[PDB]
Parts: structure tokens; sequence; C-alpha cells
């Protein structure tokens, strides 16, 4: 006869999502428990590009190494090309050289990262541990007054338990059940695309294909991308229905005459959606329960993790007392405007490769075809199709313009924006000083610094400070004195310290 468990966070969900969230929480010593209904083995990747400003977050929660030596070979190239048939006439490509190759990016310690969901999955599953449940399924939830009670049925063994948890998060998906039953909708905003995947090994193709491999293969046959998954193999084919074998797909995208092991073939309803509401009383909803987006960019699960991170420390904050009242909120406040908005330029990506047709002779051999293809290529460098693969802005530029931020691409430290990436030492970025409670930057000037320590102490806010003698640095951030958030963000900049502190630590906190 087992008793009620209890934990500060329920984690419902074990996606990407739901994982990166347990490991902020880890990060933060909340207490936390992570159900998922599977049992956690993936068979057909849906993700596998990682943003840098994930790898950042990834980076701060200690699984950034891991990720990037999971397996992608540091040899393969990342380019992305437009062809006629893969091994076929080539159109057009970006190049973007190697793992091992490419240029350490100047703004952010950590560029993308290519780990399919087969190995991510393992690998945050080993960095959650225990607190991760598998084949543990939420059956129903009722939320208390200072608590949500749930109903977890083990789909191992069969037996039913409860949770009691301070807080309950869904990261249950796209369909969440959850924002269902808290009767939220999320009303779509683009008409449902319907997607074929067929997941495919062809052990050679690499070999056949040699330099002239690309992560990103964009198909113009009619038109559609095929992937490499795992640097090794693994590819996967995504075709739009709007039927052939999956085995003639892949055979009629493939010029080559290879090996070639067709391995899955589901199917892939995306329906731009974004909550009203991203929660409830103690429920709330993170990832694509609470807003899905397109994948161009890889910018919908890397959105998910990024809201992960900040209901984090609005949950820890608030769990250990010294939140406002206001602050849970404002995850509401501030994510939503970023998948209202954000949610459009995945879209407009999606649009560009819907709408471009492609031309008679384009296959043909002769000097006509080179020419042919030769003027597609220009269309679409115009067209700014390398744009979804190079926007830097859209991985960094989010600035918050919220109730609990003092306002007043390059990096920038304005209020609301996220701290600028420069180097302390050759392995030490200013992010790794982030991440925890406050921060607060002096360029030169300590004078001021103890008053506002004092005031922070005075609301038991954590603040950590630090002088900084770097002038390069001090450039970078253009003020005296810049305020960090537990998120990276900046909350507040300026040569002066206010004179209402109070005003500044309850505002910042959630408590104006
Ligand atoms: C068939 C399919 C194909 C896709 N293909 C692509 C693609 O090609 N590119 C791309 O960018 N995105 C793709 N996606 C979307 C991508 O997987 C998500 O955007 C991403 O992983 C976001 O993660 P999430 O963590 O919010 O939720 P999800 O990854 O959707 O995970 C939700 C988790 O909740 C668990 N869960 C649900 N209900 C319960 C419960 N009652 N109790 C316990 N656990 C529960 C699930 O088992 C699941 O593991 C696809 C999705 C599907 C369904
Ligand atoms: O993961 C994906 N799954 C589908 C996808 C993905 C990605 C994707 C993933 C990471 C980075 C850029 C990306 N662009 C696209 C994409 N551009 C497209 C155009 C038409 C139809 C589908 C896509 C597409
Ligand atoms: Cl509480």
């Amino acid at each position: 006869m087992n008793a009620p468990i209890e934990t500060d966070v329920l984690i419902l969900g074990g996606g990407p999502v739901g994982m990166a969230l347990a490991l902020d929480l880890a990060h933060r010593q909340v207490g936390h428990l992570v159900v998922e209904q599977t049992d956690g083995t993936i068979t057909h990747p849906r993700v596998g590009t990682i943003g840098p400003r994930s790898m950042e977050l990834f980076r701060r929660w200690g699984v950034a190494k891991q990720i990037r030596t999971a397996g992608w070979p540091g040899d393969h190239p990342l380019d992305a090309a437009w062809v006629t048939r893969v091994g076929g006439h080539e159109v057009y490509r970006i190049p973007l050289g190697t793992a091992d190759t490419r240029a350490t990016p100047e703004h952010t310690p950590e560029p993308d990262a290519i780990c399919p969901q087969h190995w991510l999955a393992p690998l945050l599953a080993e960095a959650v541990g225990e607190r991760l449940r598998t084949r543990s399924r939420l059956d129903s939830f009722e939320q208390r007054d200072d608590h949500v009670r749930a109903t977890i049925t083990d789909l191992r063994t069969g037996a039913t338990r409860a949770v009691h948890a301070r807080y309950l998060v869904a990261c249950d998906g796209a369909s969440s059940p959850t924002r269902k039953a808290l009767g939220i909708d999320a009303p779509p905003r683009h008409r449902t695309q319907v997607f074929r995947n067929i997941l495919f090994r062809a052990p050679e193709l690499r070999s056949l294909l040699g330099e002239r491999a690309a992560l990103f293969f964009f198909l113009m046959l009619l038109r559609f991308p095929l992937r490499a998954l795992d640097g090794r193999g693994l590819y996967r084919l995504t075709v739009g229905v709007d039927t052939m074998d999956s085995f003639e797909l892949v055979r009629r995208a493939v010029a080559f005459d290879t090996e070639i092991e067709v391995l899955s073939d589901s199917e892939w309803h995306l329906t731009h959606r974004v909550a009203d509401s991203f929660s409830a009383g103690r429920v709330f909803l993170t990832g694509d329960a609470a807003h899905t987006l397109s994948p161009s960019g890889g910018f919908g699960m890397n959105t998910g993790i990024g809201s992960a991170a900040d209901l984090g420390w609005k949950l820890a904050a608030t769990l250990r007392g010294w939140a406002g009242p206001g602050l849970l909120a404002t995850y509401e406040e501030e994510r939503r405007p970023v998948a209202i908005t954000s949610l459009e330029e995945a879209n407009v990506n999606l649009r560009r490769t819907m709408d471009r047709e492609l031309p008679p002779g384009l296959h043909d051999d002769g000097p006509r075809g080179e020419r042919i293809r030769a003027a597609v290529a220009e269309k679409l460098e115009r067209s700014g199709a390398r744009r979804e693969f190079d926007a830097p802005g859209i991985h960094f530029g989010h600035t918050y313009r919220s109730s609990i931020v003092c306002g007043e691409w390059r990096p920038s430290a304005r209020p609301g924006a996220r701290a600028p990436h420069a180097w302390l030492t050759p392995t030490t970025s200013t992010l790794d000083l982030f991440g925890r409670g406050f921060v607060l930057l002096s360029f030169g000037t300590t004078d001021g610094v103890e008053a506002v320590t004092r005031a922070f102490a005075d609301r038991h806010v954590p603040l950590e400070t630090v002088t900084c003698h770097a002038p390069e640095i001090h450039a970078l951030y253009e003020r005296a004195h810049v305020l960090v958030r537990p998120d990276g963000h900046v909350a507040w900049r300026g040569d002066h310290l206010p004179a209402e502190l109070g005003g500044l630590v309850d505002k910042v906190r959630g408590a104006a």
C-alpha cells in the first residue's frame, strides 16, 4: 500500500522540452519528477538540429559536450543544397563547412549542433537520472489550493500511483491533452500541412556523394527536403501531401543505384498553434503544448527549450519564496509574444519553399539546362533562401519588453535582450556567469554596489556581483552597470544605479 508521492514540480512528458525543463530544475536544485508514457526509446527521429541558443542552455545544464560528441561526424558537410536529384544535377548550394573546420562563431561560445533524437534522448535521459519515470502515463489531475494531484499509471506493471506536486508543467506535446482539459484553446494560425516522413538507411550513399554530400538536400523534381540524419547512413525524406511507394519515392530522389532500406514511413500533421493562455492556476504549459511552430530553422524545438528555461527560474524563485506573486504570470507575458511573432518567421521559410516553382529543362544535360539551373540559382539567392540557414538574430535577438524589465543584428545588452557573449578566459564566457540568481556586472566603478547587494538581501533575492576590468567587454555592454536575470537576459543597465533600489528589486522579481 503505497502513499502519495511528493515533489515540487511534476513534469508531464519526457520529450526534448520536458527533459530541458528537468535539466534546468536540477541545475537550480528544485525537486521534480518527469513522467513519460513511452519506454523512452526512439524509433523514428523527429528532431536533430539544435540551435546555438539551445546549445548555450545545454552548456549551462552541463550536457553540451556529450551532445556534440554524440556521433555526428566532425568532417561531414553541413551545407544546404538544392538539387534536381541527390547525385543528380545541383542547382544551388550554401557552403557551411564541417563541425571540425567552421570558424568559431564570434557572437556565441556554442555554435549549432546536430544530434538526432535517437542519440539526444538517451543522453538527456542519462543526465536526468532516476527522476525520469518512463512507461508512466498521467491519467488525470485535480488542482487543490497549494498543490496539484495527479494519477499516474505504471504502463510496465499496471499499478496506479498518485503524485502530489506544487506545480504540474505539461510538456505533453502539440495535441496537449492537458491544454484541452484546462479548457484553453490554441486556434490554428495557418492551414495544417500534412507531411510524409520516410526514414531510410543507405550505407554507401555518403561514399558516393563525398564532398558533394550535404546536411540538407532540397529536392526539385515534386519538391521537398531530404536530410542526413546521423551523417552515417541514416537519412530522412520529407514529402508534402496535398501516392507512390515509400521505396519508390526514395529511389526517385536518389540518382544512385545503392542499398536503400526504408525503416519507417509515418505521417506528420503540422498545425501552427499557440495557446491562448500558458497556464491555469498551478498547471503550466510548455513546449509544443503551449506553442507549435514550423520546424524551419529548427525554430520549433529551440523555442520550447527557451520557454522551458524561462519557466524553470520563475518556478524556482517562487518555490524558494523570493519571487513576487506575479512572477509566474510573466512566463506567458514574455514567452507568448515570442511565439505569437516568431511562429511567423518559420512560416515565412516554409512559404518560400512552398511557393517556389520549377521551370522546363532543369534536368537537361546540355549547356542549356546548366544555364537554366544557374537561373534558378540566382532567383534562389535573391529570394533570400540562405536566410533559413543563417539568421543569428532569430536565435539570439528576442528582446523582452515586460513588466519585470526596465526598458530604456548585433549583440546588445539592452534591457530584455540576451546578455552578450565575450570570453573571460579561453574556456569561460560571460554566459558562464549567468544561470543561477541575478548577476550585477560592474565595469570600473564599484561605487554603489554595496547598496544593491543589501537591497537584494533585504528581499532574499539571490545576487552575485562581478567587477570586470576589460574595456572590450565594457564597450560591448555599453554601460557601467548591467543587471542580468537568472535566465541570462538583461533586466536593467546604466552608468548610475537607480535611487530607489527597493523599487528595482521588487520590479525585476515580479513584485511591483
Ligand atoms: C509524427 C511526428 C513527426 C514529427 N516530425 C518533425 C520534424 O520532422 N521536424 C521538427 O522540427 N519537428 C517534428 N515534430 C515535432 C517535434 O517532435 C516537437 O516539436 C518537439 O520534440 C517538441 O517537443 P515537446 O517536448 O514540446 O513535445 P513532444 O516531443 O511532442 O513530446 C511530448 C511527450 O509527452 C508524452 N506524453 C503525452 N501524454 C502523456 C501522458 N498522458 N503521460 C505521460 N507522458 C505523456 C509523450 O509520450 C511524449 O514523449 C514531429 C512530431 C510528430 C508527432
Ligand atoms: O526538421 C525539419 N523537418 C521538416 C523541415 C525541417 C527543417 C529544418 C531543421 C533545422 C534547420 C532548418 C530546417 N529547415 C527545415 C525545413 N524546410 C522545409 C520546407 C518545406 C517542407 C519542410 C521543411 C523543413
Ligand atoms: Cl508555491
